[PDB]
C-alpha cells in the first residue's frame, strides 16, 4: 500500500521497466553463480588426488570468476543507468513544477528547505533503486541459497550450530547500542563544555577587566571535571564491551570452524565440504548487512517519497484564466478588496481607491502594517477571494496573467542580478520578438550605455556567480534600463534606492522620468522624493487605504497629526 | 626528533609512565595470547580421534579465552584511565595558560579557533594515547608473530601465496582510489548544482515579475543534464571497480582456503593447521587496518602537538612589573606615547595629553581613528614601547597591574553578562574582602535593589546559559552597580548609555554623578550627553590628540569647522 506513491512515481518516467528487470534478473544469475563457486572449489580440493583434473578445476573456476565479473558489471552499469535516467526526470518534473509554484507557497513557506528536499530526496531514490532493491533481492537469494546448499552438503550439525551463532550476535548487539548510547552523552558533554568556552573567550576584556581570571579558571576546571568524570564511565564500560565483543567473535569462529576441522578429523562427510563452507561463510555474512542498509534507506525513502509527491501537487495557472489584452491602458480601481494570507485573518478589510491612467501615483505605509502586502496584490502575486483589483471590466476578469505581467516593469529595492553575464540582463526582455540587435541601442536611450561606456566587454563581461564587483545603483539603473526594454506601458515601482547618492537619483529618475510620463507609474517607496513627482498620493494604515488627493496640500494638512508622529517615531 | 615534543607534553603530566607502560605490556601479552588460541584449537581439532582429550581441550581453550579478555580489558581500562587523566592536565593546563594570555592574542588572532584547537588536539592526543600506539604496538606484534607462526607450521607453500595476496590488495588500492575521485567530483557537482538552485529561488519574485520562467526551467535543466552525465561516467566506473573488486577478493579467497584444502586433501601437513592457518587469517587482516590509522592519527597528533605547544608558549604578567599602589589618586598623563599593535605600523604617534584628577573627561573620535587603540592604551591592554602613559612618576613603572585593575571600574557598549546569576555579578567584586553580605546593600546604595525589587529571586535568579530574557539596560545598571561595589576610585567608560532613551539615561547618569563626583571619571563615547558633564574634553584624529580644554566654548569653536563637516557625515 506505502509502495504505490513510489511505482507511480517512478512510473512517471514510464519507459524504464524492460532493461531494469533484465538488470535485475541477470544480477540474480550473477549471484547464483557465487553460490557454485565454492562447489568448483570443493570439487577442485577433493580432486587433487591427480593433478590433471585440478588443473582442469583451475581453469574452469576461473572461466566462471570471469563471466560472473562480467554479468555483474553490466549488470550493475544497466542498474546505475537506468536510476540515473530515474534522477534526470525525477529533477527535470521537480523544477519545471518548482519554477511555477505561486510566490505565495516560496513566501510563506521555505526556500533552503525545498532545495534541500529536491537534492536529498532525489539521490535517496536514487540509491534505493540502483542499489538498495537490487541488493535486497541479490542479499535474500544469497543467504537462502547458501544456507540451503549448506544444509544439502553438512546434514545440520554444522548448519545449527551456524545459525545458533547469530544469537551470539543477538546478544552482542545490546552491547553495541549501549556504546553508542555512551558515546553520545560523551559528545553533548563536549559540546556543552566547548560552548561554555565559546561563551567565555570573546568577552575576556571583562574578564581581565574585572580581575576575576582565576574564578573562570576554576569554573573551566570544573567543566572538565565533569567531562574526565563521564570519560571514566566511559572507560569502564568499554573495558566491558570491547574484549568482550572480541571474546565472544573469537568464540564464534573457533566453534564453527574448529568444527568442520573435528569433523574433518573424524573422518565425516567435508573437506572441501569444509572449503565451500567458508566461501558460504563470507557469502552469508556479507548480505546481512546488504538487507539491514535496505530496510533503513527504504524507510528513508518511503519519507522522500512521500516529500517529492507533496511538492509535486501544487497548482497554478498562467493563461488559463483567459486571452482579452488589447490596450492595457485603463484606470485602475480597487473595489472593497479583502484578503490577505489565509481567509481566517483578515489581513486586509475592503481596501478601496480610484487611480487614474497615465498617472504617477504614491503609497505610504508604516513598519508593520500592509504595505507589503498590497504591493503583492497589486503585483497579482495572490489570488482576489472577496474584492475586485480591477482594471477593465474584468476582462480582468478575462485576461491573461502573463500579457499583464508582460506590461508591467518592476524593480524594487535590491534586484541584483540574475548572475551570468549582462546580455542576460537585457535579454530577459526577448519575448519572442528577439529585440532584433537593439538593446544596447536601447541603452542609449536609457542613459546606460554612456553609463557602461567603459567597456570591459558587451557579451563577455561577466558579474560572476556571486555578482559582488558591481554595487547596487548600477544594477538598478540597468533594471530601469531593462522595464524600458521589455514593454513600457505600466510601472510598479518600490523606488530602489540604496548608494546611489542624491546625484544619481536624480540621473535615474530623470531618465525614467522622461521615458515614461505619457505612461502609468506605480511607487510604494519610503521617501518624500516620489510623492513630489507623483500625481495623486495613497496612504496604507492597519491594512486600509486612508488618503487620497494630491501631494503638497493634503500631505502637508493629513500628515500633521498622525504621520507625524509616525515620522517623530521613524527618525527615533 | 620529531617526537620529543610530544614526550615533553606528556611529561608535563609526570605521574603517568609506570601505569601505562603496565599496560602497554599486559596489552603485548593479550596479544601473545591470541597467538596461542588458534594452537590449542589445531591440537583440539587433531585430538578427536578420542572424545575425552577433545572435551579436555574445550575446557582449556575456554578458560584461555576467558584468561585473555581480562586482561585485555585490565589493560584497556588502565589504558583508557591513563589516557583521560593526561588530556584532563593538558585541559587544565591550557585553560589556566589561556584566561592569562595578554587580550592582544584574542583581539588580534581568533577566539573560537582557540577553542576548537584546544578541543581538537586534546581529543587527538588522546587517541594517539590511549588506542593508536597501542594498537600499532599489538597489531605489529600480532602480525609477525602470526607470519612466524605459519611459516613454522607450513613450510612457506601456502604462506607464500598469502604474501602474494597483498600485491592482489596493492592493484586494488588505485582502484578504490579512484573511486573516491570520481565520487568528489560528483559530489562538487551536486553542491554546485544545490547552490545554482539557491540562487535562483530566492528572487522567485523577480523570476515570475520578466516572465521568464522557462528560460530559468532551462537553466536547471542544463544543469541536471551536467549531473546525469557525470552520473553516466560513474556507473561506467562503479560497473568496472565493484564486480572487480569482488573478483579479485573472491580469487585470493578461493586461493588460499582452497589450496588449504587442497593439502588437506593431498595428505600434507595441516589439517588443523589449516583451522589455525584461518584463524590467522583474521588476526593478520585486523591489524594492518589498526596500522593504517596509527599512521594515520599519528600525523594528526604531531600536528595537533605543534599546535598545542605554540599555544603553550604565550607569557603575560600581572604582578611581576612590581608593587606600589598606595593612593592611585593622581593626574593621569601622556607623554610622548607612540605605540599601537606592531613596531613597523606605528599606528599612534606621540599622543600626549593632560587630564586632571577627579575630573570628568570626554574623548570623541572618528569612525576609523585612533579612538580603540587609545581606549585599550588607557585601559593598559598594550604595553608601551616608546612613550608613557604616566600616573605618579611611574610608580606607574613600578605597581601591579593587577592592583591597577582594581581601582578601576569598566562597563564599554554590551557588557551582556558572565552568566549563572546575579550572585556572580555582584560576587566578581569579591575581592577577599569577601564584601561581608552587603552587595545587596551596595544595590540599595546603587540604585539597583529598588529597580530589582520584582525579586523572582536574589539567588535563585538565572540569567540562563544564553542570556537573553533581560535586556541591555537593566544588565548595564547592574555593571554600574559592580564598578561601584568593587573599588570605586577611577572609572573608565565606553558608556553603557545606548537606546535606553532620558527615562534611564538620565537615571543612570544621575545614580554614578551622585556616586563618584569625587573620584575621576573617563569617557569615550560618541554622543554630546557626556562631555557636559565632562569638565575637560578631547579628541582623537589620525591617531593624534587633537583639542584641550572645557567642552561649551571650545567645542563651539573647534568643532565648528572639521568636526561639524564629521558630524555632517555622521547624520548622513
Amino acid at each position: 500500500s506505502k509502495l504505490k506513491p513510489f511505482f507511480a512515481l517512478v512510473r512517471r518516467t514510464n519507459p524504464s521497466y524492460g532493461k531494469l528487470a533484465f538488470a535485475l534478473a541477470l544480477s540474480v544469475v550473477t549471484t547464483l553463480v557465487s553460490l557454485l563457486i565454492p562447489l568448483l572449489t570443493k570439487q577442485l580440493v577433493d580432486g587433487f588426488s591427480m593433478s590433471n583434473l585440478s588443473g582442469t578445476q583451475i581453469g574452469l573456476i576461473a572461466l566462471v570468476f570471469f563471466v560472473q565479473a562480467g554479468l555483474s558489471a553490466y549488470a550493475t552499469y544497466a542498474l546505475n543507468y537506468n536510476g540515473q535516467k530515474i534522477i534526470s526526470g525525477l529533477r527535470e518534473l521537480l523544477w519545471k513544477k518548482l519554477i511555477k509554484l505561486p510566490v505565495s507557497y516560496f513566501d510563506t513557506n521555505a526556500s533552503g528547505e525545498t532545495v534541500s528536499r529536491v537534492t536529498n530526496d532525489t539521490m535517496v531514490v536514487k540509491e534505493l533503486i540502483t542499489t538498495h532493491i537490487s541488493g535486497f533481492i541479490t542479499g535474500i537469494i544469497s543467504v537462502i541459497g547458501s544456507l540451503t546448499i549448506l544444509f544439502i552438503m553438512n546434514w545440520k550439525l554444522t548448519l545449527l550450530v551456524l545459525v545458533v551463532v547469530p544469537l551470539a550476535a543477538l546478544i552482542l548487539v545490546p552491547i553495541g547500542r549501549k556504546m553508542f548510547s555512551i558515546s553520545r552523552e560523551t559528545q553533548d558533554e563536549t559540546a556543552r563544555f566547548t560552548g561554555l568556552l565559546n561563551q567565555i573567550l570573546p568577552e575576556i576584556r571583562l574578564v581581565k577587566a574585572s580581575n576575576a581570571e582565576d574564578v573562570e579558571y576554576g569554573r573551566g576546571k570544573m567543566g572538565i571535571s565533569s567531562l574526565f568524570k563521564l570519560g571514566v564511565r566511559e572507560a569502564k564500560v568499554q573495558s566491558l564491551v570491547g574484549p568482550l565483543i572480541s571474546l565472544v567473535l573469537m568464540a564464534a569462529l573457533v566453534a564453527v570452524i574448529g568444527y568442520g576441522g573435528m569433523q574433518v578429523s573424524s573422518g565425516e562427510l567435508t573437506a572441501g565440504a569444509l572449503v565451500a563452507f567458508i566461501l558460504y561463510l563470507f557469502q552469508i555474512i556479507m548480505p546481512m548487512g546488504q538487507i539491514t542498509t535496505f530496510f533503513t534507506q527504504l524507510q528513508k525513502s518511503i519519507g522522500a517519497t512521500e516529500r517529492m509527491i507533496e511538492i509535486l501537487a501544487e497548482e497554478e495557472e498562467d493563461t488559463v484564466t483567459g486571452k482579452q489584452i488589447e490596450n492595457a491602458h485603463l484606470p485602475i480601481q480597487l473595489d472593497r478588496v479583502s484578503f490577505g494570507y489565509k481567509p481566517d485573518q483578515l489581513i486586509l478589510k475592503e481596501v478601496s481607491a480610484v487611480i487614474e491612467a497615465g498617472k504617477v501615483t504614491a503609497i505610504v505605509g508604516p513598519s508593520g502594517g500592509g504595505k507589503t502586502t498590497l504591493f503583492k496584490l497589486l503585483e497579482r502575486f495572490y489570488s482576489p477571494t472577496a474584492g475586485t483589483i480591477r482594471l477593465g471590466d474584468e476582462p480582468v476578469d478575462t485576461y491573461s496573467l502573463e500579457s499583464w505581467r508582460e506590461h508591467i516593469g518592476y524593480v524594487s529595492q535590491e534586484s541584483p542580478l540574475m548572475s551570468g553575464t549582462i546580455r542576460e540582463n537585457i535579454c530577459y526582455g526577448l519575448e519572442r520578438d528577439v529585440t532584433d540587435a537593439e538593446i544596447e541601442k536601447a541603452a542609449e536611450m536609457a542613459y546606460a550605455l554612456n553609463f557602461i561606456k567603459e567597456l570591459p566587454n558587451q557579451f563577455d563581461t561577466e558579474v560572476g556567480e556571486r555578482g559582488i564587483m558591481l554595487s547596487g545603483g548600477q544594477r538598478q539603473r540597468i533594471a530601469i534600463a531593462r522595464a524600458l526594454l521589455r514593454n513600457p506601458s505600466i510601472l510598479m515601482l518600490d523606488a530602489a534606492t540604496s548608494s546611489l547618492d542624491s546625484q544619481s537619483e536624480k540621473s535615474v529618475q530623470q531618465a525614467l522620468e522622461v521615458l515614461m510620463e505619457g505612461r502609468t507609474t506605480i511607487v510604494i517607496a519610503h521617501r518624500l522624493s516620489t510623492v513630489v513627482d507623483a500625481d495623486q498620493l495613497l496612504f496604507v494604515e492597519k491594512g486600509e487605504i486612508t488618503g487620497r488627493g494630491t501631494h503638497h496640500e493634503l500631505m502637508a494638512s493629513h500628515g500633521l497629526y498622525r504621520d507625524f508622529a509616525e515620522q517623530q517615531l521613524k527618525m527615533n
